[PDB]
């Protein structure tokens, strides 16, 4: 089902802390008890978030990700990506 914007940041910040190549890591740190939330599934969904918040608003769709976190996702994405 949809991510919450409460999970959008928990990932992110998973992700901001422990990179893009540790899913498994990320889904212990920010989703141990949403058996719904594989780690594949934060993978995926960071993956979407990095597109969602690379794209124009006019392209995104989906729920509106809060701009902070977009611009957290872009932020760590650069990080991780330079990493």
């Amino acid at each position: 089902r949809p991510f919450s914007v409460a999970e959008v940041e928990a990932l992110v910040e998973a992700v901001e802390h422990l990179g893009t190549g540790r899913w498994r890591d990320v889904k212990m740190r920010a989703f141990d008890n949403a058996d719904h939330r594989t780690y594949v599934d934060l993978k995926d969904k960071w993956k979407t978030l990095v597109h969602t918040a690379s794209i124009a608003p006019q392209q995104r769709r989906g729920e509106p990700v809060p701009q902070d976190l977009l611009d957290r996702v872009l932020a760590a994405h650069a990080y991780w990506s330079q990493q």
